[PDB]
């Protein structure tokens, strides 16, 4: 039989082949293999788990499924400050943003433009590579630990390939299909639906039991980190690109303009497609590309003085 020597082997084989396909599957969207072959391996896996688990670990995928019950959630303190963002409304907000951040800078300046996720802000601590806390953005410098209802959404990383300490920052949402779905079952339940996938998202990460967070097909797209300090990045547009490399979901529809009028451009563009992506949108979000020049720029008390979030009528 399949010794616990050979079983501790076969186990890091397998949870490697296995999240890479969960890699490809969830964060790239774009499988490799067919679902049979992840199937098998998985299979594999569970059995050896089972007979051994003792060699249950973490970053295993098995563990996706949840499991833990907890009383409540922790604080999650952010000594980083998690800010908010200023709105703007009209072509005129966004071009008098433009004209302020020129007259504070002193030269034309480059945004970097991603579309705003209407979910739950989130907070993504690695140390050495593991996933170690997951936290809401709360009151901005106080959020809660929902560390164990984060290890159930597949698209976030369990162990980097690279052993990193960073600490990322996104949205975590229910897509659309996700929504409708879980609101018919709630009706068949005879539950209040929720309003909007906003609230289903929150409501979801509020869940105490893990194992129904894990069923709730929760989704991610991270756009910063904390402490640039072991980034390469200078510009927002190239942290995206770093995300991605280290293995976080980042949105595809980012884009970098070299002029306002290209980025009220994209803001016609994307509002047009608003309808037409698998998520909701609730804007577009502006952001001065330089890091330098954010720096300069700095912060209100509220939120960056680099950024805009034109919203949405
Ligand atoms: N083809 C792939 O690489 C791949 C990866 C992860 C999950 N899946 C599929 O996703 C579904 C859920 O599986 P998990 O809950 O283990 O993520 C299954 O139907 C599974 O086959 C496919």
């Amino acid at each position: 039989p399949l010794t616990l020597t050979a079983a501790t082997t076969r186990a890091q084989e397998l949870r490697k082949q296995l999240n890479q396909y969960s890699h490809e599957y969830y964060v790239k969207d774009q499988p490799s293999v067919e679902d049979y072959v992840y199937d098998r391996l998985y299979k594999e896996l569970v059995d050896i788990e089972t007979e051994f688990p003792d060699l249950i670990t973490p970053d295993s995928p098995t563990q996706r499924v949840g499991g833990k019950v907890l009383s409540g959630f922790e604080k999650a303190p952010h000594d980083i400050p998690m800010y908010s963002l200023n709105d703007g409304f009209s072509k005129e907000d966004i071009f008098a943003f433009d004209e302020r951040v020129r007259k504070a800078i002193g030269k034309p300046v480059a945004y970097c433009c991603e579309l705003k996720i209407d979910g739950l802000a989130i907070s993504l601590r690695y140390e050495n590579g593991v996933f170690v806390r997951g936290a809401t953005r709360g009151d901005g410098t106080v959020g809660e630990n929902i560390t164990e209802n984060l290890r159930t959404v597949r698209s976030v990383p369990m162990r980097l390939t690279e052993p990193i300490s960073v600490e990322v920052r996104g949205e975590c949402y229910m897509p659309k299909q996700s929504f409708v779905a879980l609101n018919e079952e709630r009706e068949e339940n005879g539950q209040d639906i929720f309003a909007n996938p906003r609230n289903a998202a929150a409501g979801s990460l509020r869940q105490l039991d893990t194992k129904i967070v894990a069923k709730r097909n929760l989704n991610t797209f991270l756009y910063t980190v904390a402490d640039f300090g072991p980034m390469k990045a200078k510009t927002q547009f190239e942290a995206l690109e770093e995300l991605s490399a280290i293995g976080f979901r980042t949105n595809p529809e980012r884009q970098l303009c070299q002029s306002i009028d290209e980025v009220w451009a994209y803001i016609e563009e994307y509002h047009e497609k608003r309808s037409t992506l698998p998520y909701e949108i609730d804007g577009i979000v502006i952001k001065v590309n330089e890091f330098a020049l954010q720096d300069e720029l700095g912060f209100t008390v509220k939120a960056p003085r680099w950024a805009i979030a034109y919203k949405f009528p």
